[PDB]
């Protein structure tokens, strides 16, 4: 069997380092010399915006998946047609747009930040007027890592938010603040025939609007029941087959979604070294018509290497660390590779302190 | 970094997935179309008797490995005038004749089969008068999987070995039965201060010369400290860098070494699955001059895919069952994959129950001889 992925970027490396051993064969619609390239056995560089092209790729393959949401979900109905995409055009055009994600969450009964439409300058003083200060405006799409946000929390702040971000094309959203007080993440896969795997909850810290550690499993059985019930109505509303992640705020015995991604995510990187399968080998199962594989789950911290990464040779000296160098160029604020490591005892707790020392020398955000 | 091997099958495959998350890139040669083609960033093809173009295409990279111990150790020795090899010419011409190998075991007061250099019927005559009957003739060069063999049980069995045997240019050798129980590997890798990282025991199944089976960790402190004294004493004779892999037979509290190979083994493939560094991930440590991973270990089985392997949807059914397909193409007695599966309760035990099953319809074993005792 041979999959497509849309993307060879790094989650397109770990989906075929996690799917390789299966015996599956992986291309890639991407840049030679993307990181992906040498663990994978094609990679072809065809402009998105080639529709025919595109689809004429897809078509030498089994099944197509996607590493960014952001795509055109007008392109994967095209190729869906053709030879199957997982996930769907409808899970694409959803997550994708911040607007149409929390209308779709409100219409479904799934509490989110309050947010309205902000296309003018009066509607935003309106939306402010209406859900109060502090408060955030952002873009509906492409923002990552924070960016393409302004947080409001004067008056004074409102023309200046509306002045730095009012010429974004595909419009504005604005949302209330949320006093929260930790953040986690439910990534879970379905198989074709809607079954679902979950995974158990990671607590996610973030620095600058960049994540930079997770850490699995944090036990709540409550709100690990909240976040299944949410997954399992988007897995039936999306019909949706393969890995999926949703972002929650967490404020006591209350989840609050914050937003979606319809692939395997970073918030569950840690799932290589601390599940029995990652959401990697999951996401190729799924995708591939196979039975998901069990995930039964250790403490496990995952780091984040952003703008650089510690040597090899600092970081191979730290024997139980598990290194994920994505062999990708350094640049500020570049995701570059992560590192897992089990949680088991004290020497583990030592090592993690090294890991964290070599980290504040490399990163750059 | 760039990392240069030699050969592009299973085992080369395996290294590069263990590697390349370490940031490592990795060049095979060998043929295009072999399993780790997928997985590496380039294969090249040059005939290995070409010495000078397999010299200029390893001074490419920075350190250069081999997943075959059958290649010329005098091949090795030039390229390593100009590009680091791991490991060593010595290990390879040593481990590679069952001659010099059995040898330097006796050299160093290391047991083994009772055995014979045999060049000529007469010598395999005398052989037999002096160490009896069963025995077993072998090639002293390029055997594996049971390949190049022929039990002898009878007297008429005799010439038959030789005749089968004799045309072999590098000679053959006779060995005497061992009396044994059953049999087990140390693996262990070591890196370039001589720092050695054990794994635990394998305890390993044949079926007609070929593994099909390798559990760990095998608990028997006698027999483990018996077998770390070994690898010892072979790391520092042959200043070894890298993964090494020694067989054993067993016989109650003794080991009566088998055979060695100077790189990952299958008998190590469990590891993958059950270790905190698996014997490919630290192989390449090695090699790359960096401090190897922790072998922290947990009881896993490992079950070898030969000749044919499951359906992948019947194996992914398992579903805590670790799926190591080769993506080589089916033929009588070709390793295509493993399977391997850690063993911590009832479900794991039914899983494994179910998978055995289904290698039991998948397997065509290529056999050529029977080895009971
Ligand atoms: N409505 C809100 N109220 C309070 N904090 C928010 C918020 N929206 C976003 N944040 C904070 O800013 C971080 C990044 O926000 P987003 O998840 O919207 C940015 P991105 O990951 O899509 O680029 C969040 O993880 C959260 O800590
Ligand atoms: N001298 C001996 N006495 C008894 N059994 C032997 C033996 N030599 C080999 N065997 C059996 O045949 C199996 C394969 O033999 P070798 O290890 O020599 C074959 P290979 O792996 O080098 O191709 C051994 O694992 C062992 O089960």
């Amino acid at each position: 069997m041979k999959i497509g992925i849309i993307g060879a970027g790094q989650l397109a490396r770990m989906l075929s380092l996690a799917g390789t051993p299966l015996g599956l064969e992986f291309h890639c619609l991407g840049k030679n010399g993307d990181c992906a390239e040498e663990v994978v056995k094609t990679v072809t560089d065809i402009e998105l915006t080639k529709v025919n092209d595109v689809v004429a790729w897809a078509k030498q393959f089994d099944v197509i998946t996607f590493e960014n949401e952001n795509i055109s979900h007008e392109l994967i109905k095209a190729i869906n047609h053709e030879v199957s995409v997982y996930p769907s055009a409808k899970a694409i055009a959803i997550s994708q747009d911040r607007l149409l994600e929390k209308s779709f969450m409100q219409d479904h009964g799934i509490a989110t930040a309050k947010f309205v439409n902000i296309d003018s300058l009066a509607k935003l003083q309106s939306a402010v007027d209406d859900h109060g200060l502090p408060a955030i405006l952002k873009t509906r799409r492409f923002g990552y890592d924070g960016k393409g946000q302004f947080v409001i929390r004067s008056q004074e702040d409102i023309t200046k938010a509306w002045d730095v971000l009012k010429d974004a094309p595909d419009g504005l959203i604005y949302e209330a603040f949320v006093d929260f007080d930790y953040e986690v993440s439910q990534i879970c896969t379905a198989d074709l025939k809607g079954n679902i795997a979950f995974y158990p909850l990671a607590r996610n810290t973030h620095k600058q609007g960049i994540i930079v550690e997770s850490e699995a499993p944090f036990e709540n059985v409550v709100l690990a029941e909240k976040a299944q019930q949410i997954a399992k109505i988007l897995v039936k509303e999306f019909a949706y087959v393969g890995t999926l992640a949703i972002e929650f705020f967490v404020k006591g015995d209350e989840l609050i979604v914050n937003e979606i991604a319809p692939r395997v995510h970073n918030s569950g990187h840690w799932s290589i070294d601390g599940a029995v399968t990652s959401q990697f080998e999951n996401h190729v199962r799924a995708i591939a018509g196979l039975i998901l594989g069990d995930t039964t789950s250790r403490k496990t911290v995952m780091l984040n290497c952003i703008g650089g990464m510690p040597a090899t040779k600092d970081l191979a000296a730290l024997d139980r660390v598990k290194i994920h160098s994505y062999n990708k160029e350094p640049r500020k604020g570049r995701k570059v590779g992560h590192l897992n490591l089990n949680l088991n005892d004290e020497t583990d707790e030592y090592q993690l302190l090294q890991v964290k020392k070599l980290i504040a020398l490399s990163e750059e955000i």
